[PDB]
């Protein structure tokens, strides 16, 4: 069965210290427990391809869905299957908010190219770290590309209200891990 | 104006020969011609990652497909706004027969993805270099190139009036005598 889980943010938002937190966290209740990210959980090669210079914003979202589609597929299916809680470190809501809206491509287009490199799978709970697009530190990450991608991550929060828990990111580390493993008690169990 | 061409087949089957033939035509008629290939047109590293690399069909079609995004944007349509006649050694169809036909993904799937990677650039003509596998020149392991074959005949049947179907089996020169003769009319 499983249970997957994702965390999500601009640039330096916290991401990363809470999934380690949150893996702790439940490797401590004696769950079993797989930590990933993106990108490079499915392709570890494909952190190379993304610096390369000048890149389309439809290459870039295509190496990131090459790389999407290989983690999904040899490393989060088959560690929920075998009863894991599985917590990614950036999914694709990631290529939503900075492809989509910071890059501008089409919403539609990236969940097409999606369906097939997820085989639909969905976190059933991803913690968005709100954080300030000014706050944040691939080419053109400015402040308006900062913007738009903070306001996209608050869009999706907003279209998939159940899915997303929406957290501000300057509060206390521990304030933080304390408000993710509220809202996961009732799920575990 | 520019003119795009594409040429399609087997590993083996004559394409870069071809191709090479087919712009010496080109340039000898006084006409401007960029030669590209595919993969590594747009980025070399996704050629050189994938000489070494399994994946799933679906990260190597989505490879395939960053580099043939960056392919088009970089090299073909800048070739083409100048007036080139651009011929590339593989393209699209490549993608659909190995990944598609071969590997089992979608088509429809690999389209959809296809239309912003290309801008919806298509070839004016395919020339498509047409051979069994085992006359590739250069068991069990035959039956994905068998698929790979067939799934190019079936594009070519799909689309006659872009696909020229050639017997990649004859003589060079006569091979790229005919070549010529489908591209005459549309100079
Ligand atoms: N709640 C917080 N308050 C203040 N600083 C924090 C907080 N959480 C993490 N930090 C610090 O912020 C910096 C970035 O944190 P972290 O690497 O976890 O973010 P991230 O979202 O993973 O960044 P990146 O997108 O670059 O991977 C680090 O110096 C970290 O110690
Ligand atoms: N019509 C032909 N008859 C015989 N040999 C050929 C012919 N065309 C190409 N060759 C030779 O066959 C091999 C494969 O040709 P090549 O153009 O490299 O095919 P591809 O690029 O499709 O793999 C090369 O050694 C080449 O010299
Ligand atoms: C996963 C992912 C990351 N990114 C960006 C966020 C970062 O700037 C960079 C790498 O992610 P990371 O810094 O968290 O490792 O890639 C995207 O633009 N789209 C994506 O789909
Ligand atoms: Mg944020
Ligand atoms: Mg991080
Ligand atoms: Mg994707
Ligand atoms: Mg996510
Ligand atoms: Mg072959
Ligand atoms: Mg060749
Ligand atoms: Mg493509």
């Amino acid at each position: 069965p499983g249970l997957f889980l994702t965390l999500e943010g601009l640039d330096g938002s916290g991401k990363t210290t809470q999934a380690r937190r949150l893996a702790a966290f439940l490797e401590a209740q004696g769950r079993p427990v797989l930590l990933t990210r993106e990108p490079g959980g499915g392709l570890p090669e494909v952190r190379s391809l993304l610096l390369t210079q000048e890149l389309s914003p439809e290459a870039e979202y295509l190496l990131f869905s090459a790389d999407r589609a290989e983690h999904v597929r040899k490393v989060i299916l088959p560690g929920l299957a075998a009863g894991k809680v599985v917590i990614s470190d950036r999914y694709l809501d990631s290529s939503l908010a900075y492809q989509g809206y910071g890059r501008g491509l089409p919403l539609p287009w990236l969940r097409e190219v999606a369906r097939e490199a997820t085989r639909g799978l969905k976190p059933r709970l991803t913690f968005l770290l709100d954080l300030p697009p000014e706050a944040a530190l691939l080419e053109g990450l400015g402040l308006e590309f900062f913007r738009r991608v903070r306001e996209g991550y608050l869009a999706l929060a907003r279209a998939e209200p159940g899915r997303f828990v929406v957290l501000d990111a300057t509060l206390p580390e521990e304030e933080i891990a304390r408000a993710i493993q509220a809202h996961l008690r009732p799920l575990l169990p």
